[PDB]
């Protein structure tokens, strides 16, 4: 039961599967895995796709010729086993050099170099079929308030998303840039550091219509925000270019348990809501097999992703399907809140009595919202309880 | 020393020294304080101004008759003190009707009826001089999933402003609004529960010049963000049209400390970033003296407020006036982060081999950003322990 | 289906379902209820006794004669229904005399008070069967460093729970206290902050087998402590007198959500615990219908809390029986966690070359843990999922 | 000004000026210091001593003759500066073989190897003349429900502190204990994860008095606690053995900033407790300098840390001090709180009429607390802003 399927479009960063363990306190507990049998083990499991930095396909520092190979090896891996590349971004936060960040470091040498090594890897995403290019500025930000203008900042992180944009622009690429914003964490302070700061910024942009959000579970997690609201706001925005999925305990380190972890109501409101608006994209996992497993734990991990997001799907769709579910959405007014306030206008709202002078706000204030009898109809639908 | 100055600008809201103590465990500690004796108060200890709510200044369900005498003694109060009044807000949050919501209550009739005592209060707001009209939309939001589409309640929530913006357009006012996010509290969840969401929001508004932000320093450290940091984006996107002042201990109920409590570096880094950027509008304290304290106490909690706010003020200029200082930040290079990356252009960044095949980076790398000498020295200079 | 019984000890709070929906920002938007009320429709729905703290039962300032006619009715409504009276507290928070604490009050004549305040219901639980007094210091606490000397204060609570002990003792009463940590709200911090910190008090009472703990859901959550964990230890010590049974949504003001909402994975391994453990008191909730329910939503919401621990109760107990699960539960080593380390005694330890020189790392570290299937077979059982 | 001198006992781990930089996302971007330059360096910075880690100072796996050279050029370094070793610890975190814990591990033969390498370094503490032995269990905990017996894990932990406290009464040596809790991280929950929790285990260890807490300012405050306040109770049960100094912004992963960096008035109330209670233990930092940091600024980084406490001290010494302070104390009845609230014993207590019958509640609610005024002196106090 819950088996995947391609139209499920389910994907995984190469270094989700392929991370090593090592985290602030603790030595890599797995061997790293050669690209090719992670694409070929997330095939068998039912997998539609990967995704990669530039420097987890191909070794920080390599050759032309090096670089060649890997990239000929991770084709025929792709080729043999039917599965995509949808999504593609850099790594502009490893490497010491970036250790102030890639596009906002205050050297200026970081910052140029920070968007040639974006734009080499823009080409071959684009050689790999990838219709989005990710970016998660991780180093962006600050420890301490002297150390960052983030006015200066943003005009720099501007700048380059402004030339990037350009740059696809004059080549004819149809990739779009998807913007993944994250509160904290390896800086004190990450700039653009919600989904509302990252749609915010995009809107200041020359081409705005070139970039949305990858907002991921997690992180917003990490504010004790309200994940499937965020969501919803991006949709609104017609900003949801992809989408990161896991699991994330709260105000915490950011975790990348598997998805349907951690917060579980929220991960079944977000499927809701996926499901319902229709989103096209990618169900992406970025998530981290915890590093007391060995390679059989991450495979089951990796599985485990994909089953919670399918499990998650069949109950919000029976919830939305049943009628007592209906009813109890008109009962609590929903079919209201989607009509307008006042279609007939301003000059009519001024003049219409019931809005204000004949308008009982006691008779309304005794109103229930029944907001706990849908709420418990919808726990009934995700446990499998309904009777 | 640290004596307040009309020049200051510092405003208080009425409900602010006016808070009664009422909290979700206890009832009231204090009487209620005539308006008139709060702003013959405020002025006493050299406060500018004063804001309001309409139901703090004209009890809820007034006849016209009471209403205008409520006015006219406000008015003398403010005449025999100089005071003025440079912001007001509607009430849409204490009574009952409006507990799923005023702009986004899923009852149409509620929306309407929020609307309309808004716009009541709008032209009071002219009436008395106001420059700023703030809308904190606490109740906007929900306790479970189900009961909320939030895709709705946007498109709710920009009928409304839309409409308060061609009410203000039609009677020719020079009022602008202010949209004041939290994340949480009363709702589980409040829609718009940051800086950023509410810049987003605000670029899908018809008349978006009308409409910024009012930022509060508790509400966004309640979600754990940087408070200087998201100011910092609200002034680069031309949007800080009023700031609300106090304090918070980080991810908790919301506080209201006064100004200067709570997160004593970050009121340092915000007292900076205000005074550097020359923002002009008011100092506003939205805090509450705790329900601990008498009436002496609320008035030295209020006292207090200025008072951090100036000693800050000082600290900071004397940080950025300090040639040693200077020193730092150029040798942190901040000089270098306000310098655009690629004035040259997309073509000669491409061309350069300084940024890509010859650009040494672990030379680059090996450089030290000095960022702890600097924020020491930004220590030294807030605790007034130089040398 | 998942109907409650006797057996199940499913008790509430006369202020839960009694709560009229007053918070930070508003006012209430329920009738007050006659306790006489309650009684009876819990009942109807299967709960097995209230709890009162004594201002809920009898209102403050009564009359000799008043008090006497209160608790009349209140008897003879548990005599018609059958409801039990299994704990009782003190309203130690809502009247402004216990603005800076009850028991921990800096000024002395409160704290004796507080004390014969308490001491009187007491002798009323007692007289109304109860086997335990709970003791949540709400305003124990601070919001300002100088304010409130800790050291002074754990005294002042130490010498006031001690005189309550000697208090039961020379009654000859039964009864045992139950003291409720909580992290802060309404004080900006409150002394015994977790259930760690209320352990570890009890220890240095002068009767220390008279105290355990009344942890809440909501209360470690607001720290964002990991609560089977907490109950874990309180089970470890011998001190789960009481629990309070509700949700919340992370690190927030107190939301006192219906118990299965929130956390519902902290939920289920909760009820996987006490259920395990063999814990035998009540299953008491203390959580808040939304402000936004009417009546009919206020005994939703309280068989809601009955019916999601029910349908936990069923999931664990199926996780539990499970072959499967049992065998994961081996591979994963769980069985070897229960058995002693070293009941070979030290000296065998030191002697044992298979402990140190002859111990080989690399094979242990290259062991997997398998918690990843273990979990996702949990995840299965909590959905209904097996297949 | 600000000079350290060796009765201010500061001292740091070798892993804190020598972190090199390794976070979750970045590699190193410090080499590796030799123990020795950071004793000389630290001596010129004007430390008392250092502390380590058994693997800090012997690289894991050394030889006996290995072993013996480091340890020979290390006494060299602290014979020739003049350094103390107060604090040693025992590495259960890094390897890949305690990935599941050290004394918790699931695995029997891991617990028995963790016991065996701390054993061997409790030798060398001594040999180097350590007052206190602390132990943090970073790996002692779980990610998911299912992993980790609480109970049984307590029971093993218990067992293993217990054999540790034979083994140094056996060998008849004076060094104690310290039990370093933590939250989270890199555990997705940590066992004994506060202060109190730790507190309370140590009551049901067999030989309770020698074991003590090694409170971490950053750690508490990863569950958003008062750190202060839980140093208070650690005062109060005659517990706190050692402390760790340093930084943290609120509910994120470790940061380990400079001790004053995060939250500055906590660190001031830190230093008042802990100069006011004559704490007389080591001053330790366990610190990061960041990663942005070369090595002049680690340097700068730990003079910052001493510089700090030094200001803080002076600070809160002339607050005690001062008798508008002293007066303000009064005011706010901190005399009351420290006598007791009935020495006259339980039943003067129940006769005494002044306590209920004749207890004016009104007119003890009305007086004020006067906190504002003591807090706003103790801001002036703080910033050196008194006029
Ligand atoms: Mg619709
Ligand atoms: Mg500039
Ligand atoms: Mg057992
Ligand atoms: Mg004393
Ligand atoms: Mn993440
Ligand atoms: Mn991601
Ligand atoms: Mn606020
Ligand atoms: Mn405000
Ligand atoms: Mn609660
Ligand atoms: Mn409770
Ligand atoms: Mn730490
Ligand atoms: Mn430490
Ligand atoms: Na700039
Ligand atoms: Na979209
Ligand atoms: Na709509
Ligand atoms: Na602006
Ligand atoms: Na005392
Ligand atoms: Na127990
Ligand atoms: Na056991
Ligand atoms: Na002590």
């Amino acid at each position: 039961n819950y088996a995947p399927t391609p139209v499920d479009r389910f994907t995984f960063g190469l270094w989700t599967v392929g991370w090593q363990g090592r985290d602030p306190f603790g030595d890599a507990t797995r061997r790293a895995l050669d690209p090719v049998e992670s694409v070929r083990r997330l095939a068998e499991l039912g997998a539609h796709g990967v995704t990669f930095h530039d420097d987890d396909l191909i070794p920080f520092g390599s050759s032309d010729s090096e670089r060649e190979e890997h990239v000929k090896r991770f084709r025929q891996a792709l080729d043999d086993t039917g599965m995509k590349v949808p999504m593609a971004t850099t790594n502009l936060f490893t490497h010491p050099v970036f250790k102030d960040g890639g596009f906002t470091a205050n050297d200026r040498d970081v910052r140029r170099y920070a968007l040639r090594k974006t734009i080499r890897n823009i080409d071959l995403a684009v050689e790999l079929g990838a219709e989005t290019y990710v970016a998660w500025g991780g180093r962006e930000g600050a420890e301490s308030g002297g150390a960052k203008d983030v006015r200066d900042a943003l005009d720099r992180m501007k700048e380059a998303f402004d030339l990037l944009g350009e740059y696809v622009t004059s080549q004819g690429y149809d990739i779009r840039f998807a913007i993944e914003p994250k509160p904290n964490q390896p800086r004190g302070d990450i700039l653009l550091p919600t989904v509302g700061h990252a749609l915010a910024f995009i809107e200041r942009l020359e081409r705005p219509e070139l970039y949305g959000v990858n907002p991921e579970v997690g992180h917003e997690q990490m504010a004790g925000l309200n994940f499937p609201h965020g969501i919803a706001q991006a949709l609104w925005a017609g900003k949801l270019f992809h989408i990161d999925l896991n699991g994330q305990n709260g105000i915490k380190y950011d975790q990348d348990l598997r998805f349907g972890a951690g917060d579980l109501r929220a991960a079944f409101w977000l499927v809701d809501l996926l499901e319902s608006a229709g989103y096209s994209g990618p169900r992406h996992f970025d998530f981290k097999p915890p590093r007391t497993e060995d390679f059989d734990g991450v495979w089951a991990s990796a599985a485990g992703c994909m089953r919670n997001y399918l499990i998650l799907k069949e109950r919000a769709a029976a919830f939305r399907a049943d009628p007592e579910v209906q009813e109890a959405l008109r009962a609590s007014r929903l079919d209201e809140l989607a009509r307008p306030t006042a279609a007939d206008g301003l000059q009519a709202l001024l003049d219409d009595r019931s809005a204000f002078e004949e308008f009982d706000v006691d008779a309304a204030a005794a109103r229930g919202m029944a907001f706990e009898r849908l709420d418990q109809l919808a726990m009934d639908h995700l446990l499998g309880a309904r009777g």
